[PDB]
């Protein structure tokens, strides 16, 4: 697995298990393809390493969610998303295959549904109301987010066929490959982020414009 200095340095895994978009790393990415005569093309690589069972990627996630958006829309970065099962959740799990449908058969919805995911974990920390961290729960955040019926009814197979258990695998082999130490773990153009100056809502933007 390339070095986290190399950023977006894999082609698709292409196989069974894996969602068919996904990098041979595990990751997945939104801005990487516009043509080289434009602005666009300069949008550096910002990797995200992240547990959908961590509480501090939950918060990342909540405070961040809508520059992240915003960068993209402003074509400004392109975002590679690294997922993990470093807190040996099964509730990973359970998101992951959820998500792998998500990016299969839905995929407009996918970074909306990241955040949705995100989101459950984060009102549940809150309120120690557990009570959506299950397969219903992701269906009502799919249907949040308006992924389509025919798509969120295929959670509970995957989920219990662990359908994309191959690259849940593959998310914790290319942690571990690239000795990272803990999530959430942030790249910017192959350089670490010191996540202790990133407390503000604003503070990606600053970052990839220079302040
Ligand atoms: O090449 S572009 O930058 O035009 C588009 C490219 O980022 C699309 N990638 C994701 C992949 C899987 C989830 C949905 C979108």
């Amino acid at each position: 697995f390339p070095a986290p200095s190399e950023g977006l340095a894999t082609a698709k895994a292409n196989q069974g298990g894996i969602p068919k978009q996904v990098l041979s790393d595990a990751s997945w990415t939104y801005g990487e393809g516009a043509a080289l005569d434009t602005v666009a093309a300069s949008a550096p690589v910002l990797d995200i390493y992240f547990d959908y069972s961590c509480s501090h990627c939950a918060q990342f996630e909540g405070l961040h969610t809508q520059e992240i958006n915003q960068l993209l829309s402003d074509k400004k970065i392109t975002l590679a998303l690294h997922p993990c099962k470093l807190l040996q959740q099964e509730w990973t799990s359970v998101v992951m295959n959820a998500m792998g449908v998500v990016l299969d058969e839905a995929p407009a919805q996918s970074l909306s549904f990241h955040n949705a995911a995100f989101e459950i974990f984060s009102q549940a920390i809150q309120t120690k109301n557990q009570s959506n961290m299950t397969v219903e729960g992701l269906v009502a955040a799919a249907a949040k987010v308006n992924v389509p019926k025919e798509v969120s009814a295929k959670f509970k197979a995957a989920v219990d066929s662990d359908k994309y258990g191959k690259w849940v695998k593959l998310g914790d082999e290319a942690f571990k490959a690239r000795e990272l130490e803990g999530t959430p773990t942030v790249f910017f153009k192959g350089e670490k982020v010191d996540l202790n100056k990133l407390q503000t809502p604003t503070s990606l933007t600053e970052l990839v414009t220079g302040s």
